[PDB]
Order: structure tokens, then C-alpha cells, then sequence
């Protein structure tokens, strides 16, 4: 930390605490994420996954028990931009190029084999020419944006879950209210079951053999769809529609979702932020 000037707290990660901090040579302006063998090799491979919507990772150091590890520093978060935005709402044309910058992101990190796996406002990182870039690959555990097969007990956790919670988000910056603001898991399962209908093997090959699935859990009905996110156009509608299948497989990919029509008119606006 002799080699870091820091200037301010930034908050909590997924396993430490970030700091907005000055490099003492070079002048540099970074974010440190200060952590508390083999995640040693794993985050250096973290180090070569470049993209614009990916947050650039600039160095990985192991000393003294602790690790750093040293970020690009972004200027705002999604979620306090959403706030900020919140009398008007953010633009549909600046919802609209976030969204396919994020599914960009995406699209490049499963096809790397890199799983995010806690999307949520707060890990989007905004800057003045338009960008979005995903980051983070005594708090309390935000469950809003889990996919229904995390909360249901699934071991293993496919690239659906992160398209899971971009369509919670998208959905969220389109109404100005989360979707699914459940305080615990089950009361997260039974939010999203009173949308979208409790799943069945119909709709969900083999959730009833899920290692949480109860069958005492309740059976509610879908719910119309143009009542969840009304100010979308039946566009926007679809594509969500295919981002929140509750089975996985049939959920729609990345890659898949850059090609919907939803994207035909997407444009590179400019936000106004406050810095
Ligand atoms: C560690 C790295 C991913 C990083 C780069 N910029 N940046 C900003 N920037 C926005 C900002 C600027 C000024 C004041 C507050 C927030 C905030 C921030 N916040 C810390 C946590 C908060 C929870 N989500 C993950 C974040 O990394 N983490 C980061």
C-alpha cells in the first residue's frame, strides 16, 4: 500500500473491500480490491479477458497473505445512475445500447468460459462516452437478480444464470422498479413464481427433481406479461420473454440476443452523469 496513495472507499466486493487509490509513480488513478493457491493461476487467466464491456484487470498481486488486485477505476455505477435518473427514467435509445453492450460482454465471456455469476446493478460500471462494463466477476446478500436454478439448488451453474440477471436489469431500468425484490431465497422463489407462474415439467424439464424443489411448493398462474414491464415495446417484450425462461436450456444466449430485432435501431448515446 506504500506503492498507493488512497483517496476514498469504494464499498464491498464479492471477497474484499475497493479503494479508489492513486499510483505514487506513475500517477495512474486505479481501484484496489484488497482480498481478505489455485485462485492464484485463476485470476492471471482473469488478466488476458479483454473487451470494452469487460472491466481491464491491470495487476494481480499475492503478498502477505492478502491479494490485490488492481483495477481500471470507472466513474459511476449502473445502480447509482439508475437512481439518479429516476424522476424521468433512463432514455430508452441509452437502456437500449447498455443492454447490447452488456450481452457484447457476455457474449465474450462465455465464450471464454468465464461465467459472471453475480450480475446486478452495482457491478456495471458507467462512463462519460456511453460505455457500460461488466466488473466483479457486515453486507447483505442481494438475491434479486439470482436465476431460479441457484435458488432451486443446481451444483452447477450454466452461462443462463448471468442472462438471467441482465434481464432482471433490463427489466428494472425500463420500469424503475426491480422485478423480483424478494429478501430471501424463498420469498425470491415465490416473487418470481407469482410473475412467471410456478414452473412445471411442462416449462421446465426435471425441476421437480432440483434438490430444493418441494412439490408442497404453491402452484400460481403466469401472469400477462404486458403488465410486468408495460412501457416496453413488444420488442423489448420478446427479448425479455426469452432472458427469463425458467429452464435454462431454452433460456436465450448472449450471442442469440444480439440478433433480435430489438436491436435493429440500437444507437451509442451519450449519458448526462454527475460526477
Ligand atoms: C473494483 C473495480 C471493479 C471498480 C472500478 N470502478 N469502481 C467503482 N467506480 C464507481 C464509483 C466512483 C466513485 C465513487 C463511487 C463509485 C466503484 C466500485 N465499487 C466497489 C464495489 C461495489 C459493489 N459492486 C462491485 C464494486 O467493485 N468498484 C469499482
Amino acid at each position: 500500500m506504500e506503492n498507493f496513495q488512497k483517496v476514498e472507499k469504494l464499498g464491498e466486493g464479492q471477497y474484499g473491500v475497493v479503494y479508489k487509490a492513486r499510483n505514487k509513480l506513475t500517477g495512474e488513478v486505479v481501484a484496489l480490491k484488497k482480498i481478505r493457491s489455485t485462485a492464484i493461476r485463476e485470476i492471471s487467466l482473469l488478466k488476458e479477458l479483454n473487451h470494452p464491456n469487460i472491466i481491464k484487470l491491470l495487476d494481480v498481486i499475492h503478498t502477505e497473505n492478502k491479494l490485490y488486485l488492481v483495477f481500471e477505476f470507472l466513474h459511476q455505477d449502473l445502480e447509482v445512475f439508475m437512481k439518479a435518473s429516476a424522476l424521468t427514467g433512463i432514455p430508452l435509445p441509452l437502456i437500449k445500447s447498455y443492454l447490447f453492450q452488456l450481452l457484447q460482454g457476455l457474449a465474450f465471456c462465455h465464450s471464454h468460459r468465464v461465467l459472471h455469476r453475480d450480475l446486478k446493478p452495482n457491478n456495471l460500471l458507467i462512463n462519460t462516452e456511453g460505455a457500460i462494463k461488466l466488473a466483479d466477476f457486515h453486507e447483505v446478500v442481494t438475491l434479486w437478480y439470482r436465476a431460479p436454478e441457484i435458488l432451486l439448488g443446481c451444483k452447477y451453474y450454466s452461462t443462463a444464470v448471468d442472462i438471467w440477471s441482465l434481464g432482471c436489469i433490463f427489466a428494472e431500468m425500463v420500469t424503475r422498479r426491480a422485478l423480483f425484490p424478494g429478501d430471501s431465497e424463498i420469498d425470491q422463489l415465490f416473487r418470481i413464481f407469482r410473475t412467471l407462474g410456478t414452473p412445471d415439467e411442462v416449462v421446465w424439464p426435471g425441476v421437480t427433481s432440483m434438490p430444493d424443489y418441494k412439490p408442497s411448493f404453491p402452484k400460481w398462474a403466469r401472469q400477462d406479461f404486458s403488465k410486468v414491464v408495460p412501457p416496453l415495446d413488444e420488442d423489448g417484450r420478446s427479448l425479455l420473454s426469452q432472458m427469463l425462461h425458467y429452464d435454462p436450456n431454452k433460456r436465450i444466449s448472449a450471442k442469440a440476443a444480439l440478433a433480435h430485432p430489438f436491436f435493429q435501431d440500437v444507437t451509442k448515446p451519450v449519458p448526462h452523469l454527475r460526477l
